[PDB]
């Protein structure tokens, strides 16, 4: 008997453009993680001012200890404070946006990796010119601070003390070890004991310093099953190349390889843009990984690196080809050791890349599956076993637009090839980003974006379904 539970709203948006009960207009970008303890962690972007990809956005989660039946109160991981002097509040806050959750099965540490931008319009407000964000000194890497009127780079060193371009300590200090709830004090700039401003503010500044205007990657972790989180760690310098303009995560839930030469490796989907074509023709998927339980991260190569496009080779750092782009993605490892990267794209159908070396490089054959439509929106996919057989469950909008949620089932053969077996609707009406997780006992859960009755984009809801829903027809 087919079984699909009624939708349960986890993060409720307001309606008709009004704020919700907590004064928040929108929630977006779901992430669902089933931890070792059986806990379900639902993550999301808490977009207070509007539904756009910038503004005042906090990284939040809710925990369920009864497999999705009930949920605890919201837990904020990170939420930077707004620039109280910005002329336009809608774009007047440093930004955190798009999160990826994953747990190390050995250490049990839970990671939340997400984007960070200083005050502005996020990916839509990036400068045409690069600004160095870090400087190496005496074998040490320090984040840079810029002061109007001076060309030299100041640096943030031990204890947050600001040093002049010439290497002399100043009386300015940055809060590099935040202590306020949500770490809303991170980046605060002090002169002596007086708070002057914040290094993440870019307009109407009250302090002399700001970090480089660029795209960053931050990470927070929890060792207590999601109840409390560490202060944000800037992992950007570990993975961002000097040519990269944007570098952000493909939101959802990452994975840890289960088998092969790279078992234990944590994979985080991400994508970049270059300075040649940025968002018009350079969005390129890839993953970043960690082989030491999240201590250090490394960038793999882009699916587009040395890819053959129309008898011509391209590279993610120099490409300018709209149709060859691949953006947000979801990653899965097969029992044969191969890694599959399902990438959001502009071909109208499902695009999948394959890596034979734990996600570092990608094979030449980018497969397209007409069986699974892609309206250019995020998707999620997970590996699963059923009666000794290997499968992959993938969910995304069925179209025409971002609507009619579908859960696709594919059989995985020993060569890693896919055969799509079923396509079952799961949510009528508006449907966008989603995140799947296997719950066990033949059941699965999904946290997704949907709206109805005038709700603001989006309300994130949860549903559970079993194998009877996947295989049998409704
Ligand atoms: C960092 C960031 O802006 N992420 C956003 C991305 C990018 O804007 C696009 O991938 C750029 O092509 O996509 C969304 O806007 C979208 O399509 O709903 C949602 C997501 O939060």
């Amino acid at each position: 008997g087919a079984a699909l539970t009624e939708k349960t709203d986890i993060f409720e948006s307001g309606r008709n453009g009004k704020p919700n009960k907590d004064g928040i207009k929108s929630y977006r970008i779901p992430a669902l993680l089933k931890t070792d303890k059986g806990t379900l962690i639902a993550g999301a972007d808490e977009r207070r001012l509007h539904s756009s990809d910038w503004g005042d956005i906090g990284m939040v989660i809710r925990r369920s200890e009864d497999n999705g039946k009930t949920w605890g109160d919201r837990v904020t991981i990170t939420n930077l404070r707004d620039n109280p002097k910005a002329s336009d509040p809608s774009i007047g806050s440093p930004v955190n946006i798009d999160m990826v959750l994953v747990q190390d099965p050995e250490t049990k540490r839970i990671f939340s990796i997400y984007d960070m931008f200083p005050e502005g319009k996020g990916i839509f407000g990036m400068s045409s010119q690069k600004e160095e964000a870090y400087k190496k000194i005496d074998g040490k890497t320090y984040q840079i601070l810029y002061r109007e009127g001076e060309k030299g780079a100041y640096t943030i060193r031990e204890n947050g003390t600001v040093y002049t371009p010439d290497g002399k300590a100043t009386d300015y200090r940055v809060v590099v070890d935040p202590v306020k709830p949500a770490y809303s004090d991170k980046g605060d700039l002090y002169k002596g004991n007086q708070l002057l401003g914040n290094i993440y503010f870019t307009t109407n500044k009250t302090s002399p310093f700001r970090i480089a205007k660029d795209s960053y990657l931050w990470m927070s972790y929890s060792d207590d099953d999601g109840k409390t989180w560490s202060a944000p760690q800037d992992i950007t310098p570990m993975v961002k190349a000097d040519w990269m303009k944007f570098l952000g995560v493909g939101p959802g839930t990452g994975i840890v390889l289960r088998n092969g030469p790279h078992k234990g490796r944590i994979l985080i989907p991400v994508y970049t843009t270059n300075n040649v074509s940025h968002l018009n023709g350079s969005q390129s998927s890839r993953i970043i990984y960690s082989d030491d339980h999240g201590k250090t991260w490394h960038a793999g190569e882009a699916v587009n690196d040395n890819r053959q496009v129309d008898g011509q080779k391209i590279h993610s750092s120099t490409m300018n080809n709209r149709r060859a782009q691949n953006t947000e993605s979801t990653v899965v490892q097969l029992n044969n050791g191969d890694v599959k990267l399902f990438m959001r794209g502009l071909t109208g159908d499902l695009q999948v890349a394959t890596s034979k070396d734990g996600g570092v490089t990608w094979e030449k054959d980018i497969k397209r599956y007409p069986q699974v439509k892609d309206v250019y929106v995020q998707m999620s996919a997970i590996h699963t076993m059923h009666e000794g057989k290997e499968y992959i469950i993938l969910s995304n909008a069925g179209g025409p637009k971002r609507e009619n949620g579908m859960v696709h089932l594919a059989r995985v053969e020993e060569n890693g090839e896919l055969t799509w077996l079923k396509h079952n609707p799961i949510q009528k009406g508006e449907f966008a980003y989603n995140s799947l997780q296997e719950l066990g006992n033949g059941e699965y859960g999904i946290l997704y974006e949907h709206t109805e009755k005038g709700q603001n984009a989006y309300t994130l809801s949860f549903r559970k379904f079993n194998w009877d829903f996947l295989s049998k027809d409704l």
